[PDB]
């Protein structure tokens, strides 16, 4: 019975990794994730310059999940590139590097410089398509023209296989359009579904107040709130992008949640809110729990059930 | 203390009502809602002709909420109009009629016929800006030009105060654009936020199957999953539409949940999943719970805290 995966020319002991932004901002974080039982790790989404991000409190968690408006705090590209180039031990597990430039030019400049490190060390790029574009316009992945622009430019400037982190969609027309745009780009080898469910609002009844400071309390939702949304998106893209991989992210607290992602079509499975709350010990528990479900059902490998969700009739 | 209120030239004993589509399809259902302790009721969204809707199972509920792809099953406009004009007892509570024609023309045809009944009897219109998938086009409230068209045409055809049922948005630009569109129409006097969160996917781990039959298991989410989404939309529209009322819908199981909706800006508070699950007795509990929260805080009226959620600095 086996949780191993071989994909994108790397070998992974198991499908679990952190979700970008959780336990991956500092060298200490990245070493912690590397020491954990996860099968891979991804670095905090970065910008060309270091950023302090938004005022605190900017993340809060609750029994049903989390809300955040972190504002892209990060040590800057040079740091994550140096981590990839010189510090990460690839004999432990594969590394993904997430980038989230504030304009297309910023993303192009970073991917040009990551390319030789990707070639030499095998660091994998996750391009964060919830990067904000011009203020007053929707996030890039919700503006299909901008999305196409970003993927054109990045494909040309990078020239190697990469992946994209997608926000959740809620309309079949959007699944259809988004997947078609992604399918225009052969170097997009994986699609990570999903980022946080945008601009929720958590209110504390006792204090009659919002719980995070930025944006009058509005922020991205993770955790139990978003599992069915995440599963839908994983399956919508799995079905629409048959020559790509789908990585699942959202609402994973247990091997059963991970099993559902995989049935929906997930290859790798990312863990955000639950990892933030539980810490990196969660990866042993998830592995154990998933292996137990597999043993009860008689499945020996992940590919025996990946994408095999049954429909009715 | 009593929680009676005055909106849209009607008097309401309390802010609670069913959400459209729940306990409101047949004459029996409407009679049951009238006999409940709810402050108002709304009828199932109707089309010009009767519809059977989608194959069953088409609704499923779980501890954290529900998923549905009912397919607009309804008895047809003639039935709801007849209910409004001859059967409903207006001395018990106000009635809202939801319409959801499949084209602008169908909606116009229905509203022309509702107008004289709204004049004579005081039935209120909730126009549902959600529809079945049509390949190649987004849902109407997600296509801002189509939405402005529906509203121009209905406003002209109806000529009386009405409200609109909105799907959730997830992007601040979208809030700004949608609110701008609604504010073009002075007859749109209330906005109901929100309809179900579109196209989630619930999978049963034991059977490895989706749980509803239509649309390969994809359907709208309600219940606990959507409360922060619902609060965000209530508050975003309450902020952006100062000359309209906002009605909250989404994730209400307790007086505390309703309290949060009212804090975010809700005038009326609609109950969908929790009503479907618990039955019409839920309304006495919700009132009791909301009055208890008010009494412990020293609030004597809804007006004292409606829209008064606090932000941090
Ligand atoms: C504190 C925090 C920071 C995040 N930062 C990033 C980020 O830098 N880049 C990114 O793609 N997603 C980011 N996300 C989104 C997570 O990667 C993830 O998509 C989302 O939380 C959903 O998964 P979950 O339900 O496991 O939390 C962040 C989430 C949290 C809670
Ligand atoms: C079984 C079912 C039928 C529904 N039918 C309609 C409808 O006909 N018109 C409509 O505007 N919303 C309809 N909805 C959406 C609800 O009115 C409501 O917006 C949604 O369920 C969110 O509220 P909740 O969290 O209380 O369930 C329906 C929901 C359910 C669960
Ligand atoms: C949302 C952005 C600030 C534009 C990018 C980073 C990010 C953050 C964040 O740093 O605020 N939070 C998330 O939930 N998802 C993200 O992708
Ligand atoms: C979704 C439609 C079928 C387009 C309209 C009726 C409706 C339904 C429905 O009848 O399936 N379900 C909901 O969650 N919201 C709705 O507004």
């Amino acid at each position: 019975m086996c949780l191993k995966l071989n994909l994108l020319d790397h070998v992974f002991a198991n499908p679990f990794m952190n979700a970008a932004g959780v336990l991956c901002s500092t060298e200490e974080d990245l070493r912690c994730m590397t020491a954990s039982s996860s099968g891979a790790l991804v670095s905090k989404s970065c910008t060309s310059a270091p950023r302090d991000g938004n005022p605190e409190p900017r993340y809060m968690a609750f029994p049903l999940g989390s809300i955040n408006s972190m504002g892209l705090p990060n040590l800057g590209f040079d740091f994550y590139l140096k981590y990839a180039s010189d510090l990460h031990d690839y004999s432990k597990k594969p590394l993904f590097l997430s980038i989230s430039g504030l304009s297309v030019e910023e993303n192009v400049a970073m991917v040009r410089r990551l390319a030789p490190v990707a070639q030499e060390k095998g660091v994998l790029l996750e391009l964060n398509l919830s990067c904000p574009n011009v203020p007053g316009k929707p996030q890039v992945a919700y503006d299909f023209e901008a999305m196409r622009t970003y993927l054109q430019q990045v494909s040309l400037a990078y020239g190697l296989p990469f992946g994209v982190k997608m926000p959740p969609y809620f309309d079949i027309a959007h699944f259809d359009t988004a997947a078609a745009v992604l399918n225009e780009f052969p170097l997009v080898k994986f699609v990570t579904c999903v980022n946080s469910v945008g601009n929720g609002l958590v209110i504390d009844a006792e204090s009659e107040s919002v719980v995070i400071k930025p944006k009058q309390g509005f922020g991205g939702l993770g955790g139990k709130y978003i599992l069915p949304t995440a599963l839908a998106n994983v399956n919508a893209f799995y079905r629409r992008c048959p020559d790509k991989l789908v990585f699942g992210c959202g609402g994973v607290y247990s091997g059963e949640d991970a099993f559902l992602h995989i049935l929906a079509g997930a290859s790798m499975v990312q863990v955000g809110t639950a990892l933030q709350e539980e810490g990196p010990g969660i990866f042993t528990r998830l592995e154990d729990e998933l292996l137990e479900i597999m043993a009860r059902k008689g499945y020996r490998t992940l590919e025996e059930f990946r994408g095999r969700v049954k429909t009715i009739e």
